[PDB]
């Protein structure tokens, strides 16, 4: 007894109703999301803070069943910075409760307060981090993480940014496995980039989610970065028995 | 450049976050939609009126490119009348303004506010209209109409309403012709209709759009009806569809 | 436990080896399935007969544990007549045993070899006729009929030929209404037909069968038309325990 | 103006005329593609080589217009080895000319006939690699490679067996950007790999090619593993996929 949800924008546009946009998030003229401050020149600033959602929640788990759902989304994004060396703080796609406000910017991801982990956040988050908190226990390493209820991420992989080039994502929730699968491609130098994990959804996460990118930039003036993205797909499943 | 926006609800849930109910129009526990309202009793209500639409816009043509929206949707409901010599007045599944503001009861379906055309009601419907306003030029018969900024349907076929017997509706808009098409079956009487037609969606409809289902029942006591939906299918691509395998699981 | 197959003919090619091709049909220059002999002039000819499959059987159901599939067909064709005065025979959709190979011109539309229903034809067709057989119980109209192992259709809707525009078909089979419905709509006419009934595959079919088309010219001089179609699609789905 | 050719085979059953069956792929009774030989201990045989297509050729280009086609596959795949540390030779997922006889086993993996690249194998396949062959520039580790008409890896990247357990393969081409990915995930051990590069195609392989799979075993005893396959979805588009949409549909 399955319901889906799905969509794809393979560009976006101006005002979209169909997206929640917060803290900074513009959608340009020429399409482009822009999760993050950018100004004319294509010059990024710091002290920055957005985020995009989809404007119905996703239904993630049942209760009356305990039956699970599948999902799967597509996205494609841009980090440019104006100096590699110094780079803050990233990007992630997540799912939190509804009509939950965004949260500290930064290493934060505008989607933790602290690095205290709390069950309350509701939090599930692919990051893709650029700024290593050792007050966190960030790798060294810029990197894709795998957060729940803690921006101290559960299990990282490396990731060498390409910066200024296109990164095709593909993230992936098989239910019955537990699994939760990231996997970021550049198309041009053909890197390749995998780390997968177990989340159990139901004990973590409510019934009802919103799902969108959380992006900050550095507290820092150079520690600057984009976060923009230029498509996005989605697809989820919830089947409620056999 | 094509986006696709697309869901199936196949069971309904209680106070579902991505509908928008408007009116009296709610979800049972047991997951049935009622549009207008129902005594738990199971008897339906007269004067009432109820929307579901989905919670999200959508883009159904782009100014930009002139681009317009392919779309499908189907869904399986029943209507249930305690008397069938009674009955008034209709469900209608429609596309409007971002998220309309139910009009008026009873044959206007929830959608209208009187027997004239007008553009800025910028609604198209295929209504499944089960009451005779001769105001609105209705046919003697239960019908399924195509309607454009109209409760004067501009074009009806015959539909003969199976009193408590869940029909199976496919609406369908083919954009390169132009074409609107609504096929209705009862699995259990072995009895289908289709209408079919042209609507220039571009003409009539602002960019974004909220879909949804409308129905009203009578405006006197005892013209009653139910207008329970139980799933509900739909998807649409704009590029700047494929319905074989769209249907045959959606 | 679902399996699937699914395709989209969006145009046909010459010998395009993923269909078998029966008969006289074959597919033109500009990408037309002709399942009847028409001539350098477009005249279609007479004693004409053109078959048009899947080179795929398709898994209609599963004996082991009896569960059958749903379908759905869509196609668009043209039947185009010099004489509407003067119009036969018909063409149909349908499924059949694999290696089943064709049978009688004219009437019998390449699937029967007589009036009489018969079990071993195994045979399931929606079918367009456009002559009245009536030794087949024709009705006295161009009809759309649902035939199971007989040219006797178990039911008939009136179906309004165009003379030369293009048909928009979609059939469907519902397996746990075990409902069959075929619509035909002109977008030129704006007209539309719809017939509907109940058939049992798992009855009448074996567990794979072929997929496809089968058409026909009149027997007698002038009783000609053409049999063209531009675009197929089929998916289907195959639940174990659905 | 756009094709498409998708299945899903969730179950393999015996016989199943959709899948063309070479060497010694068997379906087992309780459902699972066995690529090469398995006795009746469950022990896999060397000396094996096997190959499962799917019975009908896919359009990859078109010549006329000069299109290529997109696809996505998935796949869950079991090796089985007795002792981990004898183990030989492959399984890989490929795209050859319709109707390609099978060729040389063991580290040839029943695609290719010796060490040469040629032109005319017309192949790609992704390759799932269990020996080192020091002739065909085999790094050390057990690897996923990229075969473009050679056995000689264009790009490879360490692929850590784990023994006994289900791997979740997802492959992928982008033909607006000629670009092939794999990536496999064990999901009992939470491990995995990714592996990209550019391939044409169009430059490469036929207009119409068989697709399937193909595998080996060791030339020498003991030098033995299975190559079980459990189920199999696929998806092609071609204008003249929504890869999201694939994988959760499978
Ligand atoms: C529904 O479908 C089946 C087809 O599967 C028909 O049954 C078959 O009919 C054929 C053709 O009549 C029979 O073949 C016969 O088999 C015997 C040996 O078993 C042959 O020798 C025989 O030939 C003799 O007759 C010939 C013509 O008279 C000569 O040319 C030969 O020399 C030879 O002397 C012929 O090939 C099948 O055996 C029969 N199959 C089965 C499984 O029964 C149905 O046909 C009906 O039933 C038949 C028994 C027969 O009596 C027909 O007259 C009936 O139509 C067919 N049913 C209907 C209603 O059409
Ligand atoms: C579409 O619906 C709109 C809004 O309902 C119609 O506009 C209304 O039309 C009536 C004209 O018959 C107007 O009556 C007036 O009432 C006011 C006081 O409230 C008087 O001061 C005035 O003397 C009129 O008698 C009404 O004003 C008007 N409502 C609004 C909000 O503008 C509309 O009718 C069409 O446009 C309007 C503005 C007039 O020009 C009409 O003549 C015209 O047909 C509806 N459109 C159609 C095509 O039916
Ligand atoms: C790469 O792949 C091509 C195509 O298979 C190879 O060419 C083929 O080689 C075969 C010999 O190994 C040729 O077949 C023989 O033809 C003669 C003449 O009738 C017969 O007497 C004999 O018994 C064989 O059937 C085959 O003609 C040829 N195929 C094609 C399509 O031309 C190719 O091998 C190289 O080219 C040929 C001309 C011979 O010189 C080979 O020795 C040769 O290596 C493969 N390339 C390599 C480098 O292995
Ligand atoms: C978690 O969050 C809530 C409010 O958001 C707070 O009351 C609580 O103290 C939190 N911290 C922990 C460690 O539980
Ligand atoms: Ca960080
Ligand atoms: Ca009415
Ligand atoms: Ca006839
Ligand atoms: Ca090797
Ligand atoms: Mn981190
Ligand atoms: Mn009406
Ligand atoms: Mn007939
Ligand atoms: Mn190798």
């Amino acid at each position: 007894t399955t319901n889906t949800d799905s969509f794809t924008f393979s560009k976006f546009k101006p005002n979209q109703p169909n997206l929640k946009k917060q803290g900074d998030a513009t959608v340009t003229s020429s399409g482009t999301l822009q999760l993050t401050k950018v100004d004319k020149n294509g010059v990024p600033d710091p002290k920055s803070l957005g985020r995009a959602l989809y404007a119905s929640p996703i239904n993630i788990w049942d209760s009356k069943t305990g039956v699970v759902a599948s999902f799967a989304t597509s996205f494609r994004f841009t980090i440019y910075a104006p100096n590699i060396a110094t780079i803050a703080d990233g990007l992630a796609f997540f799912l939190a409760p509804v009509s939950s406000p965004p949260k500290a910017g930064a290493g934060f991801l505008g989607l933790f307060d602290s690095a205290v982990f709390n069950s309350s956040y509701q939090t599930v988050a692919v990051e893709f981090d650029t700024y290593e908190n050792t007050v966190f226990l960030d790798p060294p390493d810029t990197h894709i993480g795998i957060d729940v209820n803690s921006i101290k991420s559960i299990k990282t992989v490396k990731w060498d940014l390409a910066n200024g080039e296109a990164a095709k994502v593909l993230i992936t929730y098989d239910s019955s496995a537990k699994l939760l699968v990231a996997a970021l491609v550049y198309p041009s130098s053909k890197t390749s980039f995998i780390l997968s994990d177990v989340v159990d959804l139901k004990s973590v996460l409510p019934e009802w989610v919103s799902i969108g990118f959380s992006a900050a930039t550095g507290a820092s003036s150079g520690y600057i970065e984009t976060h923009d993205v230029f498509s996005w797909s989605f697809a989820s499943k919830l089947s409620f028995a056999a």
